[PDB]
């Protein structure tokens, strides 16, 4: 086991901040990266990483926020990113 079961659109994501793109956290990333076509109701995920070390928490799961993504850039810039159910 890898610790990504969950996230259909790629592995799971442990994010510092689940937040829109209108975010100044999320737009400062989003156009570090020079992503255009994100607008301000998309979601995105601050400083996320794939949860790949089973052991943090109850398996696989994210201390901060822990959500799926079309997209995680290694500036930790997700886009369109879903909150994981971790006991929602």
């Amino acid at each position: 086991g890898s610790g990504s079961s969950q996230c259909n659109a790629g592995p799971v994501q442990c994010c510092n901040t689940l937040t829109s793109a209108s975010n100044s956290q999320a737009a400062g990333l989003i156009q570090q990266l020079g992503l255009s076509g994100v607008g301000a109701n998309v979601p995105v995920g601050i400083n996320c990483n794939p949860i790949t070390g089973i052991g943090a928490g109850s398996g696989s799961s994210c201390n901060a926020n822990p959500a799926c993504c079309d997209n995680v850039y290694t500036n930790g810039l997700g886009v369109q990113c879903n909150p994981i159910n971790v006991n929602l």
